[PDB]
């Protein structure tokens, strides 16, 4: 058991030390090494359970068991005398320096994921490279370092969500008593476009700045894996080099789909283009139905655009079609139109995008509803949320048997290993997970951990709490009720719910009994918290602190027995009472 | 064991049924009852534990095993036959409804605790009694129904809080794109005040319909309890009445204090007059350091007054002080002045209050600092928030033997029992516990189920999380750093915390390093978090769903292993790293 575990910690660890706390020769080298400028990982075996067995283990690899031991990649350096005695001759550099390839870690893609990955391992000792480079979109556009969320993701989309709140903002002040001129007031895209451009730069080099600070090699260039241990980079030269890692960590995420009719690429963008655009987009159809779709959709109508949504079958496919038409029904009450199970056949050009005067060009698109009629209709802009697909082909010569699926994601253990062993997946790519920056973030960083500090813990991906930036905001966390009823039955179910009002709504003259929230638990199960479940202001701060305790194993009791802080809108989840079964009203 | 419960419950209930849910003729009355508008609690011995022996020892009180039993106050009503047997004959009301008391309850006091109880009382069966009276402040101010909490303060005062965010809104909107006139943005308090007085009579009324739909008597008038039972009341027209009750809950709350110097109850106010004000308070002196006296101070200045706070010696006594100090920080940067360690002598009045023009007067404020200085300045208006103190000298005669302490407040067990045994208290009038609006409902709506539906859960006032809502909040669930400190010595806590930088403040080129957050933890315990402290916006809405699994024992490692939602203020919390004694900065 325990040696199973230091034999991958020994060999796969750059630089690390077993240790004790209290003993003085651990204590001894640690700020030699800082002294230095060496990092590496450090095990207190005083600190373990196992530690007992660790350091009597230990001397399968090192004939010794006398604390401090240090090794690099894979092989025992010494003793207290022995480091001090390469310290002492200057030979300590190409001592802890030397490995068969370039680096401990070359990490393709440099998003969430790989961003996270790739500084946790330099903590560590880990040689480390990240590659990074963003094929433009059909129109040309491109961005700099940080991924999708950073650059094309929730930043901007959140920012423009911000931007789109603000209007309601402006509308609520005059009842709280501003002196405000809604007959003169307007919004500027190129404005707003160009903060968020700058704040989006700014992240970019904050990026640049700390690979380079933790002793990073960034590479902007297009990594394709030949072998397990060789990456062939291509650079902005188009030069073509060969570079060498021990382990690889692949995080390339994902870009987005255009559906296959004539004039998408040439006359639709997408929300790569959507976050830098020049141009108002104007009267605008944003086609899919999928989270970012409606986010879209929603900020540019409260932007004041003109703005429809067509959709193919339903909303939010994949979560909790109860909240999914609460969240849909708010915005159309709220300036969004619905072209309701409809398809697009089309995209016809009747305007050229002006450069010029940075106007949006002009489209006719032509569709079909399901009922037979056709759908005709002109926009300034037209907007694909049709999924996302990984571009894997592009990375992995199949020659180096990196087992993909049907999708074109990559397949992995709960640990992130891929089929060929030295070579991990993180993030959008890895088949099966919540597609979402914190789990990349965690899975890169933990991952990391347990390649070169001999960690153990894996990444959870279960109970992932997710938020939906809507103009009205949809968190959950875990189960939706369809779901729960499908896998224990609907006579083991429990659904507590109740609609809510912010306080701030009341004086703004905002809706009663469109927020909602609902607890969904299992009656067999002592009332466990099966999915968590809220539509109103705020909803990610309002999920994420109730995502530990569901993690925790959180009963409706333990809700109950929490006392509210008022006034919030949160504090309606420690009072709810009224059951779905009950047939009562969930009113207020 | 058993049977002491069973003794308390038969004795208490109002009318109540035990009964089962696979037995016919339990459901069998229910329906009957239903049919005949009469309430009753239930318990549903197949569902208990316990349910074994109390059916048996139930034959005790009945000398009956039978399910169906009835009972109503303290006395067995019969089987299945004698129960048609009194609806038979229509005698199953004079049955139900004689009691020795006019009432099975007299709650006195209409506030956050005693609506919450009344109301739950009614819902099994009690007889209940709710008065309510205002006396008025100093300068004639005076309330509908509700309490402090609805009426003069949490509401109220979220809601000025919330008109000032608007204020920082306006600014914000700028910076996302929006043409604003901020050369012609001002604020108007009136127009304030009369939405805020709308919506406040809209909940006075409210709660009047509420006790009319579930049959509770409301009195306008003042309650005295002259013995254990009996209760008397004074009108509106100083008409005096008595009147009787089984079990009495008291929930009268507190009023502001005036400090005893020339002129302060004759030209200052509290925040009993604030909330309903006729005129803009002007420039403004508040006297204190309470979280409300910040509230205030915080939202006048958010609204463009000119506001000055005097503090005796530090701000928020009773909170965590490095968070007070953060909290102290921000205001001072943002409009507030503090005259610090300054107390005051007198208030003389300059100019007298214009009902004419709703125009403030003009006062001149005298006092002294600790170095010796005077402190001598003009101020159109002048807050006390003091602290608070209970009235209850005007509402027991204290022949009664209800138990005061030194501060005049209640003395009570566990279960909110005074020193007379059918009299309770509950909210802020109940020594040593916390004096907050959702701690009042949940104790209140758990001792009603305890009275008339034999309940057995007490109310757990440990770690009640609380928010401030100064101009930036500050939210906390369980112990500061000091207090924890002082409990478990310095070198059993740990302490991890960050800085942070709401999403929303970038492009709005707000403070980066100002909100922030740690968690106090028991390295002896596992980590155990032991108080969560947070400031930023929304700390309310943040803090809310941890209280959960703190209540639940929640350890880092379980905020470590959740995965934040992206992009929120909320998930910093499931990524905190630098420890306090670790020196490391907790800027970003
Ligand atoms: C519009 C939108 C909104 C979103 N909003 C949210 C939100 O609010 N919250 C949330 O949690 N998630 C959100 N997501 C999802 C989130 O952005 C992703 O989950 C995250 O960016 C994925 O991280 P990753 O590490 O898998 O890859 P990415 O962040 O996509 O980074 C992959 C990087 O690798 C580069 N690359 C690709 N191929 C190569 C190659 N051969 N060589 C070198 N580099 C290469 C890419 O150009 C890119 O820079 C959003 C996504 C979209 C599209
Ligand atoms: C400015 C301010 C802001 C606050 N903000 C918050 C906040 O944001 N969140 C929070 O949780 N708490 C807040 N609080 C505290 C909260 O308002 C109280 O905790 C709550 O109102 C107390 O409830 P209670 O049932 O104890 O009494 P109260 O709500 O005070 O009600 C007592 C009632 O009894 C009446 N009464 C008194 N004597 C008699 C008598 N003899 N006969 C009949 N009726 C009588 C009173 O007039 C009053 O209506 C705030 C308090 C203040 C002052
Ligand atoms: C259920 C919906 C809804 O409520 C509002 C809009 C909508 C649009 C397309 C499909 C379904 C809906
Ligand atoms: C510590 C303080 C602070 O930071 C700001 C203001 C203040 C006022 C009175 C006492 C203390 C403070």
């Amino acid at each position: 058991g325990t040696s199973q575990w230091l034999r991958k910690t020994v060999d796969s660890a750059a630089v690390i030390l077993f240790s004790k706390t209290t003993c003085p020769y651990c204590k001894k080298v640690k700020d030699v090494l800082a002294e230095a400028k060496i990092k590496h990982a450090t095990i207190e075996l005083d600190q373990l359970s196992n530690g007992s067995a660790i350091q009597k283990c230990l001397a399968s690899f090192s004939k010794i068991e006398t604390v401090p031991q240090m090794f690099v990649r894979g092989k025992f350096i010494g003793d207290s005398q022995t480091v001090l005695k390469y310290y002492s001759n200057d030979e300590l550099a190409g001592i802890v320096n030397e490995s068969k390839y370039d680096y401990d870690l070359i990490v393709i893609g440099g998003g969430s994921g790989g961003l996270a990955a790739g500084k946790e391992a330099a903590k560590y000792g880990a040689k480390t490279a990240v590659l990074d480079y963003v094929e433009p979109t059909p129109i040309g556009t491109t961005w700099g370092l940080g991924g999708t969320c950073v650059n094309v993701g929730c930043i901007p989309k959140k920012l423009m969500h911000q931007a789109g709140l603000l209007s309601h903002a402006l509308e609520d002040a005059e009842h709280f008593g501003w002196s405000l001129d809604r007959s003169k007031i307007s919004h500027n895209w190129s404005t707003m476009v160009e903060g968020v451009q700058s704040h989006i730069g700014s992240l970019n080099w904050g990026y640049k700045v700390a690979l380079r600070d933790n002793q990073v090699t960034y590479l902007n260039a297009k990594g394709r894996l030949i072998s397990p241990h060789e990456v062939q980079i291509t650079d902005k030269n188009q030069k073509v080099s060969t570079i060498t890692g021990n382990k690889i960590i692949l995080a390339t995420g994902e870009r987005p789909k255009y559906p296959e009719i004539p004039g998408a690429v040439e006359y639709g963008i997408t929300s790569d283009d959507l976050f830098s655009l020049p141009y108002f987009p104007g009267k605008t159809l944003v086609i899919g139905a999928s989270y970012v779709a409606l986010e879209c959709a929603g900020f540019l109508a409260s932007l004041g655009g003109d703005v429809t949504v067509m959709v193919r079958s339903i909303l939010l496919r994949g979560f909790d079609q109860q909240m999914a038409e609460k969240v849909g029904d708010y915005m159309e009450n709220h300036g969004v139109k619905f072209a309701k199970l409809c398809v697009p056949d089309e995209i016809k050009q009747l305007k050229v995008v002006d450069t010029e005067n940075n106007k949006p060009g002009l489209l006719l698109v032509k569709g079909h509803y399901t009922d037979g009629k056709k759908f005709e209709e002109e926009f300034e802009t037209v907007i694909f949320a049709v999924g996302r697909e990984p571009q894997l082909s592009k990375v992995l010569c199949e020659t180096v048997g990196v087992k993909l699926d049907k999708n074109g994601r990559v397949v992995c253990t709960d640990d992130e290993q891929t089929t060929v062993s030295n070579v991990y997946a993180i993030g959008d790519i890895n088949a099966g997970k919540p597609q979402l920056t914190p789990v990349a973030i965690q899975a890169g960083r933990y991952l990391a951990r347990r390649l070169f500090a001999g960690a153990t813990e894996l990444t959870d991906y279960s109970n992932v709490a997710t938020t939906v930036f809507t103009p009205l905001e949809y968190g959950a966390c875990g189960l939706s009720e369809e779901d729960a009823i499908e896998k224990y039955g609907d006579k083991d179910i429990e659904v507590y719910h109740s609609n809510f009002k912010p306080l701030e709504w009341t004086v703004a003259h905002r809706e009663d009994n469109v927020c909602y929230m609902k607890l969904v638990c299992r009656k067999s199960d002592n009332m466990r918290v099966l999915g968590l479940h809220v539509l109103g202001p705020n909803a990610g701060e309002i999920t994420q602190g109730y995502a530990v305790a569901i993690k925790m194993g959180a009963t409706k009791a333990d809700f109950d027995r929490t006392i509210g802080i008022h006034p919030t809108c949160s504090e309606t989840f420690t009072t709810l009472h009224v059951t779905k079964k009950s047939g009562v009203s969930p009113i207020v």
